[PDB]
């Protein structure tokens, strides 16, 4: 029995609906290609339930996914099964706007109705680079999308695969541009998982030690990102950057973890310092040339 | 495990889908210590509008409500009936005849007015504590859902029992019976494959069904509280719907079907729930399925029961 008990109402529809429509979609035949109507489609269900399952659901309700077909090839392109992406969401309630699944595989962000049209903008083109690719990216990995109504009220959300493990502890993380120069605010620096910009990177002078084998494959990946972004006219994104110290979280093996669940980890190098892992992703894509450039530029010279 | 809710009417493609639905939805609802005066006005309603998507068999746009569903779920249960096995019946493939038959032949789904769903309603308390009292031994209407559907800006009300009739065993003879004081079937009805006689025609055939003493007096003591029970409500005009089914001309008419392809007379009480063997000394073997209905659409109440009940006590020996 699922209940989807929640914090709050609005995890409730989220869970209900990822449920709904997964079920839903488990009834639908998989196509043998998308066509350009499935970038343009949507699943819209409207629940008025009087005085019946209203103990952690809202008697009314609307739940919205777009582009259903396409979500879900996403989610087979990227080595994903429909029912682990349900169970994550619906067995309980997803934790602390951002949200993790209560497993920590999945990340759901809320966003503006804007970010939902570039969506729409963008999908076509982010969906035949993902088919190109192979599934190896380095950009978001976009598993679904949806619109809740709750008390009048919508609320759009976008789902991810984690950037940082499900398990392993990140001990200090980073948010790199390129870029002009930022840095972590007095009021930034006082909470536990601080996140710090490029200027803290490079005074700091931590680099990070894959080898020659890794480095390859990463930056491989990131060109041919940057190079999607930029065909695409798209900027003020940045690489997010996680680090576990494995010395650290031991003070079920440390530094222990599966690659094709923890799809952006990289172990530390042998011959390299101090033992780690490395989680690196791109993150907020949904908004030229120099940009690119630039970012290629500045994340190349952080591994070694 | 893929279900199309592949169907020849938008209608039957939406009631699978609602059935589904909603029997899924309340495998997350933990079943109640006991029912609640609310679970009576109670309602779901569910209303589908996709866009470019799933329209294969689904209109895209559509609306689905069930009426109590607590209450027809507790019912589903008193009458032996899992919720699975229900939701299978309805959904696995297409109901078939508004009269229609889940395609395995075990549920009824009658297409009924708005007064229909407001007389459940009314009596639909009574009936419940009515069920839980005889433990689910009566020859009423054993109601399992019901449900208002929306396809096309159009309304249709569902009602669902259990089929008086046996899933399995052929009926060769129908009648259904109220025990007015001229009630036959027109030159028409006489012939359809299965007409629906009546009770001159019952009468005049010098029909009688041979059950033993037992089942005799079991059925006879159920029929008497319930048909008390509709006299209670304001219920009148209802039926006994009998079918008669002959062992020897099944057997044979099973014999011809294998000889067409190629080119007993037992049953489950459980769930052929009406139906009753002839005496061991019955002038051929046969099987009856008796019980009652009509009882919503609803010379008064209490002398139509009692006379129902003369007459209907007198089919039998
Ligand atoms: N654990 C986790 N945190 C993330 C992920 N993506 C972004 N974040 C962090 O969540 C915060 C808010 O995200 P943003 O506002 O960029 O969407 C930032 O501190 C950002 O670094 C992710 O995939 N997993
Ligand atoms: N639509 C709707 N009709 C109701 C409801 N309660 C009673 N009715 C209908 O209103 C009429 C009178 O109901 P009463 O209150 O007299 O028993 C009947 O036709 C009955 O079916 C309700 O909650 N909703
Ligand atoms: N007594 C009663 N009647 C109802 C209720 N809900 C609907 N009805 C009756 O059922 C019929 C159809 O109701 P509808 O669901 O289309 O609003 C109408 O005759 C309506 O009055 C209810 O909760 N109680
Ligand atoms: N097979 C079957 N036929 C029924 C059942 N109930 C009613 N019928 C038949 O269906 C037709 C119309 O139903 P009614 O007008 O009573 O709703 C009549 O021929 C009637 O005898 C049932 O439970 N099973
Ligand atoms: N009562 C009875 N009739 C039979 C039997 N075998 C054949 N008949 C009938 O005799 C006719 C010829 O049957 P056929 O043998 O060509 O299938 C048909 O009317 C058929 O129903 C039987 O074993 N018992």
């Amino acid at each position: 029995v699922k209940l989807f008990r929640a914090s709050e109402p609005i995890l409730s529809v989220l869970m209900w609906g990822v449920n709904h429509t997964i079920n839903e979609l488990s009834n639908v035949p998989v196509p043998v290609m998308l066509m350009p109507d499935d970038f343009k489609a949507y699943s819209k269900i409207k629940v008025d339930n009087h005085l019946f399952n209203k103990e952690n659901l809202p008697s009314r309700f609307k739940f919205k996914e777009y582009c259903p077909m396409v979500f879900r090839n996403l989610r087979e392109r990227f080595g994903i099964d429909d029912q682990d992406y349900q169970n994550s969401v619906t067995r309980s309630a997803p934790i602390n706007r951002f949200l993790t699944t209560y497993d920590r595989r999945f990340v759901i962000k809320t966003v503006s109705s804007e970010d939902v049209a570039e969506m729409h903008n963008i999908l076509k083109k982010y969906h035949q680079f993902i088919v190109e690719c192979h599934g190896n990216t380095l950009l978001p990995q976009f598993l679904g999308m949806y619109r809740l109504t709750v008390d009048g009220v919508e609320t759009y959300m976008v789902v991810t695969r984690n950037v940082f493990s499900h398990r392993l502890t990140v001990h200090r993380k980073y948010d790199l541009k390129g870029s002009v120069a930022r840095e972590a605010s007095d009021k930034e620096k006082a909470k536990d998982l601080p996140t710090f910009k490029d200027n803290d990177f490079l005074n700091e002078g931590q680099k990070l030690h894959v080898g020659e084998e890794s480095k390859k494959n990463f930056l491989e990946k990131l060109k041919r990102d940057v190079e999607f972004l930029a065909q695409l006219k798209i900027m003020d994104y940045s690489l997010l950057v996680g680090i576990h110290d494995v010395d650290r979280a031991e003070q079920f093996g440390p530094g222990e973890f599966d690659p094709s669940v923890d799809v952006y980890a990289m172990k530390s190098h042998e011959s390299s310092p101090k033992k780690e892992v490395y989680f690196m992703a791109i993150i907020d894509i949904l908004t030229p040339e120099q940009y690119s450039k630039r970012f290629n530029e500045f994340m190349s010279n952080i591994l070694t």
